[PDB]
């Protein structure tokens, strides 16, 4: 499939620069503007319109949902009037939530990991039954969550971490091979009709990628500095070898659609150059 690149932006309370940061994006040669649903974070439908009125091009997507939060009847009514008034511009991504302390600050109930997917698995049946015209993205390596994704995504989002709900670890390219060849088996006859998302949390330039990755070994000491550059989670070396990773990485795991963090998206935008 084409490439699609997206930023994840966070649009931040108290900070005036959500508008430029968004045509910042734009004129970068971003495809997509993605946005988290965290408290302490803007809302993310209001946030979306407040970028697509600033943009002519990119999608908008939310990256993704905690479904904690959302009533799925309510949030079908927030879909259709996301995709009527920004004419088709935007994305819904899901996931089951896992800050707890937001849960408790709402008022919401943690439950078990069965009562969390549970919940992204009810909402989803749910939107489907409405008929949602947003392109749906599900996101998560767990097991029963790539079962939903395989049966009702537009798109699934492999995570590349894992962490322990109520810290970080970033999965190998092997990791990653399983989970991808378990969501193809759960999707079946599907496969080829759902996008294949990753987010890169990393964009390292350096002239020295095994010097790079070997010092990386400090942060992440469960790995070797060989499979720290396998890492799909990261991105090491000048534009033109990034260019080719991830040539290489839509070959090994299908990822086209491939998100980078605010943080890095003027280091990425030159890899965007090259790959169009
Ligand atoms: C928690 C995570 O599961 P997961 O299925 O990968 O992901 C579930 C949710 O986090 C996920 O669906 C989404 O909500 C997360 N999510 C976001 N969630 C949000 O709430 N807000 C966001 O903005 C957000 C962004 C986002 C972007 C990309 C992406 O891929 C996911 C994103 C995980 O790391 N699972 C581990 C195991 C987790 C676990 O239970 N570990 C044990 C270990 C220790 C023990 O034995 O007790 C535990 O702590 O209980 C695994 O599958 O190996």
């Amino acid at each position: 499939r084409p490439f699609r690149f997206g930023v994840n932006l966070v649009p931040t309370p108290g900070v005036s620069s959500w508008r430029e940061t968004c045509r910042t994006a734009e004129q970068s040669g971003y495809d997509v503007i993605a946005v988290p649903d965290h408290l302490g974070v803007h809302s993310p439908f209001i946030a979306m319109m407040a970028a697509a009125a600033v943009t002519e091009r990119v999608q908008l997507t939310t990256f993704v949902l905690n479904s904690a939060f959302w009533n799925p009847v309510l949030l079908a009514r927030d879909l259709l009037t996301a995709h009527e008034l920004t004419g088709g511009r935007v994305e819904a991504g899901l996931g089951t939530g896992y800050v707890r302390a937001e849960f408790e600050t709402a008022g919401l109930d943690w439950g078990t990991a069965g009562t969390r997917v549970t919940r992204l698995a009810d909402t989803l049946a749910a939107l489907r039954t409405l008929a949602v015209p947003t392109p749906l993205m599900v996101g998560g390596n767990g097991d029963r969550v790539l079962g939903l994704a395989a049966e009702h995504a537009d798109t699934v989002s492999f995570s590349g971490a894992t962490l322990t709900p109520g810290t970080l670890r970033m999965i190998t390219a092997e990791a990653m091979d399983e989970r991808v060849a378990f969501f193809a088996e759960r999707a079946g006859e599907r496969d080829s009709q759902v996008e294949r998302n990753t987010l890169v949390q990393s964009v390292i330039a350096t002239d020295d990628r095994a010097a790079t990755a070997k010092a990386m070994r400090s942060r992440m000491p469960y790995l070797t500095a060989e499979q720290i550059l396998q890492l799909p989670t990261l991105l090491i070396g000048t534009p033109a070898q990034m260019a080719e990773t991830l040539l290489e990485r839509r070959e090994r795991f299908g990822f086209s659609y491939v998100c980078v963090q605010e943080r890095y998206l003027a280091a990425f935008a030159p890899v965007i150059g090259l790959l169009g």
